[PDB]
C-alpha cells in the first residue's frame, strides 16, 4: 500500500483550494524513483468545471481522498505483477487540477478555481528530496491519459529543477502512456478545447516548444508529435494505435466503407508519427491506458511484452541483441494483434 501525504506548502492546491498531495511507498534499498501522474480528462470553462465538481469531485479536491492506495501494474511491488521496476520507490500523484498538468494559477477573487498542475509536480519533487529522492540515480516521470500528456509537458522542467537545486547526477526520464493525440479531422463535425483551456488555466508549455510556436499558438505543444522533438530528457512513448479517447474526440462510436477508411487512416497516421521515436510501444488495439493496469504484462508487439521493452530501454541508457526498444504494430485494424485486451 502507498500512504497519503498532503503537501506541506498549502498554497499549492487542488481546484477547490484544498491541498494537493501524493501517495508514497519507500524502498530503502533502491535508488530508483517512479512518479506517476494520474489522468482523467479536463475542464475548460466555468460551467463545465462546475458540472465536474458535482459528479467527479475527487478529480477536483482532496477532501474525500483515502489514506492509502494499492499499487497496481508498474506501481506494484510484486515481481510477478511488475517484472520491470518492482523494487523501486513508488509515488502516485493524484490528478486534482483538471488542466492536463499544465496550470499555474491560484484561486482568487477573479478565479473560482485554482489550476496548479505544473506547480503540484514541482512541489511533490521538492518535498520528496527530504524523504530519500536526494539519493536517487533515476527519476522516471510516468503518467496515463491526461497524465501521459502531462509527462511530455513537464519532464524537462523536472530535469531543470533538479539541476538548479544542485543534483546533476539524478537522471530524469519520461514514460508517456495514452497521451499522444492527433489534431485530425473529426469523422462527423481538441484543438479548440486546448486553446480554450490554456487561457482559462494560465497553462504553461515547455520552453523550446513555446519559442517555436510563439504567443497564441502554445496549444500546439499539447500534441506529442509536435512537442516530443523539442525535448531533451529521454522519453518512452506507449500508445494504442486506436485509442478510445482519440476515437471519442473524433466522434467515432456493421462498419461501412467510409468509417473503415477513416479508422485505417487514423492507425496509419499514428504509426507515421512514431517512425522516428526510438523508444516506443504501440499495439494495434482499441483500448485506453495500460501501465497501472494489473494485466499490463499480457500485451506483446513482435513477441516482446511492455515490461520487457522498458527493461531493454534501461539497458540502452547505460543496439541490443533480442532486446528491442522500438515496437510498433504494422497490421491495419483493431485487435489484429492477438494479445490485445479483451
Ligand atoms: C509554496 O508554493 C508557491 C507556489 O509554487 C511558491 O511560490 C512558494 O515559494 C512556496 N513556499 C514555500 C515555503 O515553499
Ligand atoms: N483526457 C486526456 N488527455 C489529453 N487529451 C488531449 C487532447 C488534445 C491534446 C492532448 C490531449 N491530452
Amino acid at each position: 500500500d502507498l500512504r497519503l501525504h498532503l503537501l506541506l506548502n498549502t498554497s499549492v492546491t487542488c481546484n477547490d483550494g484544498s491541498p494537493a498531495g501524493y501517495y508514497l511507498k519507500e524502498s530503502r534499498g533502491s535508488r530508483r524513483w517512479l512518479l506517476f501522474l494520474e489522468g482523467g480528462w479536463y475542464c475548460f470553462n466555468r460551467e463545465n468545471c462546475d458540472s465536474r465538481y458535482d459528479t467527479m469531485r475527487r478529480l477536483m479536491s482532496s477532501r474525500d481522498w483515502p489514506r492509502t492506495r494499492t499499487g497496481t501494474g508498474i506501481l506494484s511491488s510484486q515481481p510477478e505483477e511488475n517484472p520491470y521496476w518492482w523494487n523501486a520507490n513508488m509515488v502516485f500523484i493524484p490528478y486534482c487540477s483538471s488542466d492536463v498538468w499544465s496550470g499555474a494559477s491560484s484561486k482568487s477573487e477573479k478565479n473560482e478555481y485554482a489550476f496548479m498542475g505544473a506547480l503540484i509536480i514541482q512541489e511533490v519533487v521538492r518535498e520528496l528530496l527530504g524523504r530519500g529522492l536526494s539519493g536517487a540515480k533515476v527519476l522516471l516521470l510516468a503518467g496515463s491519459s491526461a497524465g501521459g500528456t502531462g509527462v511530455l509537458l513537464n519532464v524537462d522542467r523536472v530535469a531543470e529543477q533538479l539541476e538548479k537545486l544542485g543534483y546533476p547526477a539524478i537522471q530524469v526520464r519520461g514514460l508517456a502512456d495514452s497521451g499522444w493525440f492527433l489534431d485530425n479531422k473529426q469523422y462527423r463535425h481538441p484543438t479548440e478545447a486546448i486553446r480554450r483551456g490554456i487561457r482559462y488555466w494560465n497553462g504553461v508549455v515547455p520552453e523550446r516548444c513555446r519559442r517555436q510556436f510563439q504567443e497564441g499558438e502554445e496549444w500546439n505543444c499539447f500534441f506529442g508529435y509536435k512537442v516530443y522533438p523539442t525535448l531533451r530528457s529521454p522519453v518512452f512513448v506507449v500508445q494504442w494505435l486506436f485509442d478510445e479517447a482519440q476515437l471519442t474526440v473524433d466522434n467515432v462510436h456493421p462498419v461501412q466503407e467510409g468509417l473503415r477508411l477513416y479508422i485505417q487512416n487514423l492507425g496509419r497516421e499514428l504509426r507515421h508519427t512514431l517512425k522516428d521515436v526510438p523508444a516506443s510501444f504501440a499495439p494495434a488495439c482499441l483500448s485506453h491506458e495500460i501501465i497501472i493496469r494489473s494485466h499490463w504484462t499480457d500485451v506483446q508487439v513482435k513477441g516482446t511484452s511492455l515490461p520487457r521493452a522498458l527493461h531493454c530501454w534501461d539497458r540502452s541508457l547505460h543496439p541490443l541483441k533480442g532486446c528491442p526498444v522500438h515496437l510498433v504494430d504494422s497490421c491495419p485494424w483493431p485487435h489484429c494483434n492477438p494479445s490485445c485486451p479483451t
